[PDB]
């Protein structure tokens, strides 16, 4: 094979290394490899068992353990003698020896041999959240668990934690620094870790402390305002989405083609497609509901059609979702896409309740009765703009997080309410035979009685009892116990239950306010991408921006005529970066070194 | 003209809610009403993102509590009576179930039974949707927003106050 | 850009003279009531014939106006003569 024959001695002695490793009784590197079902290339294919420990198989299997989809550029051909007259190739040799080794420290859990060589090596931050999502995912591997291997898992996970509290003080230093380096920095691809920027490799390392770093939140709010400058508030550019031709020269950013590239400065923005997407939502509800308050006729109305392209336009957005999804199993998961398929799903089923028969009555109230559920639905997909608020957002991951339990307080109460129920429907009408009216007398009114209105004169009337004190002079003796029942009913279910919840809401409030505010921070950055990955066209026409995608998917296919051009960044820009982060990623490691001997203990 | 007088007066009520309002600034030399009064002026934010998150269920039940309990109808003034007025009161206690059997048109002994339409009967149970999220949900975060607000910012109303 | 550690480790300063003049108070009040209270309405001749509550006033610092002693003066201008 070509591919083991192009890597130089050195990585035979870290294959060497990993022979030796894998030499030691009951490994977990060996037990690694053998529950990798790859192939000895590389590729998961399901001699050989000679080269099995070459730096290929290891770097294939790290990427297929860390995230979906990474790639690293291995450029093995800068180790000739030919390119050895280059001023820094030197240095690029060190780093790909540096994070080889760096790899095979971090594969041997050996956490001051992969800091040496985390400090030698570049690209300090990116390497220590591929290594601190790599010992968080070792820890939860099969191959890595066992009787014997609980506490050098927990070790590990202590590295862990160990790397993933330096990068993010690396970052710090790099804020303290410069914030305009750190901003150019942090929207730097790198070359070896597939073309990606550092922000995504972030998300797959999925660790909340770094995203609720504030340097990081500030290059999402500088990639969430675009190329446009942050001075607008919102509704600066809600009145330039209302007026676009009496704002554009009027507004500060960055002869008509200059008007042209500010104007497409300005709709590439994805804060424009959020404003855009909730001006097409709040169109669709006001349309919808003013579409299902208007008596439906005996012909088919041409609100319905609008109504019907325009479901059928975020039909075709669902199926754009889908098919350009990551990942199936992503698409289900996502709660508002759930409730966009119980929307489209919904709207299909009145659209041919109401189409089956347009004269008739009945099929039209039926349509109304089931176009109800859907105005309740359509209102519930309107909490999805409220999360760029900076009040709106946690309080609503609060309250998805309270919902659990609200859920156990109607699994508490759920007994109390039937066993109240049956016997308030036993006392108050016996001698009667079982029908769906004895489940209204179980159900209906013991319910709304937690809420205020119990129904005493109600009980009264249907008690049969004529005195002027209402519950005297009765048919029976057996009937007066309802009252009592209901002082026992009332005072557990508006004394115990309803106040417990408000000692549960307090203390979930208390508990995870902070994880509320990082998981509306990763909702941050996720909006950003989802609105970013979105065409700035709204809903409405958002069928001619798919049909424009066609048709450009058309001719990238069959006539294969598309082309497209990428910025390419300079070299010296990037040895700037690269000089950056090693000043700082020393200036950290130095001040810590200062601040680690400045405390009591030590 | 007694037409001018009655508008006249209708504006008033709108002054003296106003006039009563100003009364709140000689409250301020107080040792007890002083910082209250300033955390009730720094509430006000945490109640209207409470207005803020009701407003949309708010709607979407009264939207569908006037499609369900009068359709067939056409839209008017009266359409946004059925909308808005009867929902927003039923967070508060006097939910109007005699008044929905009354417009429900049904002749039942137990109040939802033997109506003229099948459909209508979905009414209460939307209700009982309504109703449990405002009154255990928000109503009860709030309590949860008022005990964090309080134990926040206190010392900065007694600093606010002096 | 490279402003801003100057600019923490000069609010820093700034944290640092906001809390030995409000000590430097804490003396005066423990010294004498009196003296400090005809110290605090005694206008100084080169901040503009200004008295040093107004001096505090535009200094907007709220642990200077949350000292005791400073309440006690605001407390005799309140009651007056
Ligand atoms: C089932 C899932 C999709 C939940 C969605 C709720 C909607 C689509 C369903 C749930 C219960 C349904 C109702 C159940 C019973 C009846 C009575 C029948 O004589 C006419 C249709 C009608 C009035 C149905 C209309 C559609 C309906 C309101
Ligand atoms: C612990 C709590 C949340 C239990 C949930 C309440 C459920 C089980 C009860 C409460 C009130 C009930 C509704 C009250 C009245 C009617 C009208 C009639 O057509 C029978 C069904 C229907 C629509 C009931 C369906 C079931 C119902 C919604
Ligand atoms: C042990 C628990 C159940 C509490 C004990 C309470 C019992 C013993 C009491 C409380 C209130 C009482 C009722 C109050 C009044 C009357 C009316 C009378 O004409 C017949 C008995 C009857 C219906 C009583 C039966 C016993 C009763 C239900
Ligand atoms: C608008 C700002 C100043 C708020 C102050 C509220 C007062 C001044 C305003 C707000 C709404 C107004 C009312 C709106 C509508 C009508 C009906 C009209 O046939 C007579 C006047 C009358 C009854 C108005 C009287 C004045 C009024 C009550
Ligand atoms: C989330 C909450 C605070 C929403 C605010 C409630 C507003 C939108 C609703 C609630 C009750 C409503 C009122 C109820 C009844 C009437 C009488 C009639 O003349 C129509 C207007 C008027 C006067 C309504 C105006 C709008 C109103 C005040
Ligand atoms: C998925 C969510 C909406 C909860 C599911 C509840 C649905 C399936 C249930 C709950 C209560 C049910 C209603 C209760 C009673 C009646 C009266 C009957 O004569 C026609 C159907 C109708 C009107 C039911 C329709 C379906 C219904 C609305
Ligand atoms: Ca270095
Ligand atoms: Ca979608």
């Amino acid at each position: 094979i070509t591919a083991l024959d192009e890597l130089p001695s050195f990585a035979l002695a870290i294959e060497e290394l990993y022979k030796r490793e894998a030499k030691k009784p009951h490994s977990h590197v060996q037990r690694l490899v053998s529950l990798s079902n790859t192939d000895v290339l590389g590729r998961h294919y399901r001699l050989a068992n000679t080269r099995a420990y070459n730096v290929l198989r290891m770097d294939q299997i790290f990427a297929r353990l860390v995230s979906k989809d990474f790639s690293v550029n291995r450029d093995f051909t800068i180790y000739d003698s030919k390119y050895d007259k280059v001023p820094g190739i030197q240095f690029r040799r060190t780093a790909q020896a540096s994070h080889m080794l760096f790899l095979w420290a971090i594969c041997l859990d050996r956490f001051r041999m992969a800091r040496h060589f985390w400090l030698i090596g570049d690209q300090s931050i990116i390497n220590a959240l591929v290594a601190s999502r790599i010992l968080e995912r070792l820890s939860t591997h099969r191959a890595l668990q066992g009787p014997h291997l609980a506490e050098e898992r927990a070790k590990m996970q202590h590295n862990a934690k160990k790397f993933e509290e330096l990068a993010v003080g690396v970052l710090g230093e790099c804020h303290g620094s410069d914030s305009h380096m750190a901003s150019e920095m942090l929207h730097s691809k790198n070359d070896m870790f597939n073309k990606k920027n550092a922000i995504n490799i972030a998300y797959d390392a999925k660790s909340l402390a770094f995203l609720s770093h504030p340097a990081t939140q500030s290059v999402i709010n500088a990639d969430w305002y675009g190329h446009l400058k942050s001075v607008t508030s919102f509704w600066a550019v809600l009145f330039a989405f209302f007026f676009p031709f009496f704002v554009l020269p009027f507004i500060n950013f960055s002869g008509a083609h200059r008007l042209r590239r500010k104007f497409a400065k300005f709709y590439s923005a994805p804060y424009t497609r959020f404003i855009s997407d909730l001006l097409s939502h709040f169109v669709l509800c006001v349309v919808t509901s003013y579409f299902v308050l208007d008596k439906l006729e005996d012909t088919i109305s041409a609100i319905e059609w609008i109504l019907l392209v325009w479901f059928v336009a975020l039909l075709l957005e669902e199926l754009r979702q889908m098919i350009f999804c990551d990942g199936i199993a992503e698409y289900i998961s996502d709660t508002w896409n759930r409730l966009d398929l119980i929307m489209i799903t919904l709207f299909f089923v009145g659209f041919f309740t109401h189409a089956s028969d347009p004269s008739n009555q009945d099929s039209k109230v039926v349509s109304k009765g089931i176009h109800a559920f859907l105005v309740v639905v359509l209102w519930l997909r309107f909490m999805r703009y409220y999360a760029l608020s900076k009040n709106l957002g946690p309080k609503l991951i609060m309250m998805m997080e309270m919902m659990k339990d609200v859920s156990t307080f109607v699994f508490l109460l759920l007994i109390f309410l039937i066993g109240y129920g049956v016997a308030a429907q036993s006392l108050l009408s016996p001698d009667e035979d079982f029908s769906s009216r004895t489940f209204i007398g179980v159900l209906f009114r013991p319910y709304f009685q937690i809420y205020g209105e119990l129904f005493l004169d109600d009980l009264n009337s249907e008690a049969n009892c004529l005195g002027d004190t209402p519950f005297t002079e009765c048919s029976r003796e057996t009937v007066r116990m309802v009252p009592f029942f209901l002082a026992v009913y009332i005072l557990g279910s508006n004394v115990l239950l309803v106040n417990l919840l408000i000692a549960m809401f307090n203390d979930t409030y208390m508990k995870v306010q902070e994880a509320a505010e990082d998981l509306w921070r990763k909702q941050n950055y996720e909006l950003c991408a989802e609105y970013k990955d979105r065409p700035f066209l709204p809903a409405p026409f958002i069928l001619l921006a798919h049909v424009h995608m066609l048709f450009m998917r058309l001719l990238r296919l069959c006539g294969v005529h598309t082309q497209e051009h990428e910025k390419i960044q300079d070299d010296e820009t990037k040895r700037k970066i690269t000089t950056f982060e090693e000043l700082n990623t020393d200036k950290f490691l130095r001040r810590w070194e200062r601040e680690r001997q400045e405390m009591l203990e030590a």
